[PDB]
């Protein structure tokens, strides 16, 4: 099956890192349509299932008017994406979990992917997710702790 997986988050949340972590070389940069603004995209394999991940521009709400947020909501509101995963930072989450409210109005299905957990040390995963109602991760784009669970995530989503 193809699945398609958007990538959203605040600005410097290690959004970048994951979606390389992700997709390795099998990505390419181009830019949106009619703008200058560049577009990540690429392609992995996990268990018969081929995800299409496109990573959108950082923004701290949809509703902004900078082209980087026009650009993330009007990709949201035509729901062309799966399903999203919504990366999100540790330790301060305050951003995140505002963004992911907006998010949630748009596309119910989610997946939150907390970074910077090795940092955070220096959250209640379980409680944090049976709080929100959708699954959480906890991942680290350096070790590749966590990327399998987010893997089965997406798969269990696409299904």
């Amino acid at each position: 099956h193809m699945v398609k997986v958007a990538l959203a988050g605040c600005p410097n949340v290690g959004k970048t890192s994951l979606f390389n972590a992700l997709t390795g070389t099998k990505q390419y940069v181009a830019n949106w349509p009619g703008v200058t603004v560049e577009k990540k995209e690429g392609v992995f394999t996990y268990k018969g299932y081929t995800i299409n991940l496109i990573d959108l521009p950082g923004t701290y709400s949809l509703g902004y008017s900078s082209i980087d947020e026009k650009i993330a909501r009007d990709y949201l509101l035509k729901g062309d994406a799966d399903l999203v995963i919504l990366v999100a930072d540790s330790v301060n989450p305050e951003q995140s979990l505002y963004l992911l409210l907006e998010i949630l109005e748009m596309e119910k299905k989610v997946i939150l992917a907390m970074t910077a957990i090795d940092e955070a040390k220096k959250i209640d995963r379980y409680e944090l997710q049976k709080h929100l109602g959708i699954p959480v991760v906890f991942t680290s784009s350096v070790t590749g702790e966590g990327l399998e669970e987010l893997k089965e995530k997406i798969v269990e989503y696409a299904q």
